[PDB]
């Protein structure tokens, strides 16, 4: 159990710069006291100085006040509200209510990271649930809430949701697989139907949701990046240096497109050589697409640090534009690096081989081949996503009065802060492979699905002791990932069907793709009309009613009488018709 | 000038029934001033008493606080807004504020319609002003707000931004037609991103006319309809019977498609007989398309008639779920009746033309044909329609102390009321026209233009002495019209794109169709983004601004001291490291 300890802080002191260090902690120490929050330091492991604050009741109250009057403003209106709150004083500025220590834009470069502290007693607990279980009731998500932020409780209802939903996928697909052969164009307009009914049902469930944790219309609210570097103030910055800095993305966008598809011409040309050469002993065949998955996170990783350095060095002004943005570039990289390969085999392999021909000259037909391909490329990217998510840490970790207390939050520190981007990005090429790819290999999705049910677990395993406690925050929805989801939804409405004319035979392709299209934009608009006659509005109708029960002229008009004159002369003119 | 007169209700008193006749005028009269309106009754024409209503401006002060308080709860926040508050009292059942005189439900059945007074000093100065100008400033649709409510003034404000919007359709449509001869792909694709762009700007300048003149988010309030008839109270209608009721739309609808296309398509038949066979003196080879042009209103006119009775036997609960399947009907019913010639010249005599030959053998090729049809079915019909509209009624009339205040009264009495949806109607036709078939003439955008420009006056002058007074009303939005214009747009994406490629010549048609569809999607996608970086929203955002102004634990915590002592063992821990 911890000690109250509310939030803390490193400080790294190096031996070099040991001038400066120890009247800028000084300052931190004043500046965190002027806010009210009750200190303490100890040493650390390789000359750090961890301090932890803690919260009088008086000053934390008038905070919460304060934040829920503002709340109250935008129209939005707990161990996770608390301490979202005492991160916001700690790092709002001091202009209005803080006392800036972020350790990014203003002096305070010798700390490493704020974090709040990890309870144990919990963490084993709700493991110990949550594998104990088959399905997860709402009162998981709701602990998760309550203890995990917004953001983490909003991501785990999204995976609950998608496997829940994953088990039709699995269902048909099997049906498929056991009586409709393969290439079937009702598993395809399936699939799409069901990507357009979970996409409407996420959202629809998302509101409530959001309803329900009381986080409406916090998206709409911006919050400022301390990072963002201005030049006048009108705190502003041009925009055609932010787009010039944009523009960037094209050619890096080209170089990476063609870097990886050149890769994957070659390990292609290689796999198809060597199955039409040696004899092997089938999976041997496909090797080259194993060493390709496998290979396939280091270039990811690669790739999503100069992705994050050039979001870097791209100025955001709020934290929403910026994440947005880094979203986008990340989807763009995974999309890309996961898909490109089942793309040039569906699509360029399939309809005209003969272009590959160089490529075998240099080394030195069939539609069921992309079947096998999807198989493998369901079956051991998850493979080795599992090895370096969960597997992988439990090896570097087996590798390596209070003070088993202090020893604790210092191996606390080591550990990385958990983000839920990845995890998101995971989920989302998963979504695209079923979307896009399942017409190849029907029990694919199935698959998926257990790997879900692992994951649901996994996933929270890994924040449990292979991260730190990610910081609490507030997300109206999901976020571009929302959007992404449709898009590949889309896709899968063209890709599928095509490969479905494609594995099973020019005007035939273009008709199924153009029905399949306009299949899938009918059934969008059917689902939506469908889930707009359906939760949150009755609580919200509800508390709206309740906050409401909280001269020609002058001689015409003067005429007779008021009342009963008029019916006088009313019975009058009756008589005289 | 008027002598003050708010409102006037008929109340037809025939000799027939004069028994309880009586007895529904005292009610009535009761029931008006319990309310606290003056009122005045007079003779009129073939035994009718009209009545006119006034306001005690004390209760017409407490209404008009009232409404605004309502208004305020639902989040919304001159004469029009007078006269509605006035009207709204007098239709308002007695359950809360008002005295129910509906003419439909209740026992009102003696009187034919309650509408305000006509202003002709205010009429004539409107029409000399709107026909001395050129461009109609926003000055002139403000004073239109303020006298015919918001449901005029929304229309009118569309009717200017579709007639200022068509001058680039006519600027390149007259390009295209000088040099690029006919059937052009890039004048195809010019008109797709003209319709994208203009409902996009229309929907924004929508929502800005809505923030300006305060009727936001009033969709969203459900007004009662009084000719409703329900069975159970928890005034509530089986689901089960409104869908038996709605499901006769369908046999209706195949039945009037059967007709009119088996009408169209002996028109055409005949046509091309005649063409084929007689020298004539070119002008008399499209005569049957002038012919069923003009008998298109009568036609049209019997299937409004028809579908206005279905739409009533159809209960609906509430005013805005009856005006949109009205709306609904009534432009299934006009595309059909407007666009199936077209339709059938383009997509069925084009592609294949030997299937009409039975039709010839019967009565005893040239891609160009399409062009003069839509030439004639652009130019002949605005014809039609301004004859029926503006010059026929002038026909009609023509062949037609404070008594000669009266005898104006009584002449208004006998104009019908004037509706807006015939006019969304026509405009929604006129741009489904230039959206679908411009590619076949490109000047036809041009003349619509012109017309636009007399129906800007010609419309307004409808409304001056060739109807009553529109009953105010405020609408958010222009109602499911919107949408319908959206729904034209994407059917124009393909339809032209075909036209294209059928009128210069099936893999390449549907590739054109795929790519021009997409292609639509694309701009309407990268207008949305252009359109959301860019009105009402700085003053909501001032308005919102303003509004914001208006034991081993307690050991360790307790282990030195507050802030100084805490800074010591910092400088010394420093020291020690
Ligand atoms: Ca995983
Ligand atoms: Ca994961
Ligand atoms: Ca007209
Ligand atoms: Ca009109």
């Amino acid at each position: 159990s911890n000690f109250g300890v509310d939030f803390v802080i490193h400080y790294k002191v190096p031996a070099a710069e040991r001038d400066e260090a120890e009247a800028g902690f000084v300052q931190l120490i004043r500046a965190l006291t002027t806010v009210g929050l009750a200190t303490e330091v100890r040493h650390g492991e390789n000359e750090s100085l961890l301090v932890f604050v803690k919260v009088s009741p008086d000053l934390f109250a008038k905070q919460v006040y304060r934040a829920r009057l503002g709340d109250w403003l935008h129209g939005v209106r707990v161990e996770a509200e608390r301490l979202r709150l005492i991160y916001l004083m700690i790092t709002k500025p001091h202009n209005e209510g803080g006392a800036g220590v972020t350790p990014t834009n203003a002096k305070w470069k010798h700390v490493e990271s704020i974090f709040p502290l990890h309870s144990h007693s919990f963490n084993k607990e709700w493991i110990k649930k949550w594998s104990s279980k088959y399905t997860l009731e709402q009162t998981d998500i709701d602990n998760i809430r309550d203890k995990f932020g917004e953001s983490v409780a909003f991501y785990f209802a999204f995976l609950r949701s998608y496997f829940r939903f994953l088990v039709i996928p699995s269902a048909f697909g099997f049906g498929a697989w056991l009586l409709l052969g393969q290439f079937s164009y009702l598993y395809a307009l399936l699939c799409g139907l069901w990507s357009v009914v979970f996409f409407e049902y996420w959202k629809k469930q998302e509101v409530d949701l959001a309803v329900q944790w009381g986080v409406r219309g916090v998206s709409s609210i911006q919050q400022s990046r301390p990072e963002f570097e201005w030049e006048h103030e009108a705190k502003v910055y041009p925009p055609m240096k932010r787009v010039k800095t944009q523009l960037l993305q094209i050619p890096f966008a080209l170089a990476c497109v063609v870097a990886l598809g050149a890769l994957i011409v070659t390990c292609n040309s290689l796999e198809v050589f060597i199955n039409e050469v040696y004899s092997g002993p089938q999976y041997l065949g496909f090797l080259p697409t194993i060493f390709l998955v496998i290979g396939t996170p280091t270039i990811s990783g690669v790739l999503m640090g100069a992705a994050e350095k050039l979001n870097a060095m791209e100025n955001y002004a709020t934290v929403d534009a910026h994440d947005a943005a880094l979203i986008q570039k990340q989807f763009v990289l995974n999309f890309m690096t996961s898909y490109m390969a089942l793309f040039f085999t569906a699509f360029v392999y399939i309809p005209f081989g003969h272009i590959l021909h160089p490529f075998l000259n240099f080394w030195r037909i069939n539609p069921a081949r992309i079947s096998n391909q999807m198989f493998y490329f369901t079956v051991t990217p998850q493979i080795v996503n599992f090895a370096t998510e969960v597997v992988v840490p439990y090896i570097k970790q087996q590798a390596f009065e209070e003070a088993e207390f202090l020893q604790r939050v210092r191996e606390e520190c080591t550990l990385e802060e958990y983000d839920v981007s990845g995890d998101y990005r995971e989920m989302v090429m998963q979504f695209g492979y079923v979307a896009m790819f399942s017409v190849a290999w029907p029990l694919a999705a199935c698959c998926f699905l257990v790997n879900n049910w692992v994951e649901l677990r996994s996933d929270a395993l890994k924040i449990a002791i292979s991260s730190r406690r990610p910081i609490p925050w507030r997300t109206d929805s999901i976020g571009p990932w929302l959007t992404a989801l449709s898009f590949l939804s889309w896709l899968g409405s063209i890709t599928s069907s095509a490969i479905v004319y494609l594995c099973s035979n020019a005007w035939g392709l273009l008709l199924s793709i153009l029905f399949a299209e306009h299949f899938y934009l009918v059934v969008q608009l059917a689902v939506r009309f469908v889930l707009s006659k359906l939760p949150g509005l009755q609580k919200e109708r509800k508390e709206r009613f309740q906050t409401k029960k909280r001269t020609p002229e002058e001689m015409f008009w003067q005429r007779q009488r008021g009342m009963q004159e008029t019916i006088e002369i009313g019975r009058r003119m009756i008589e005289q018709q």
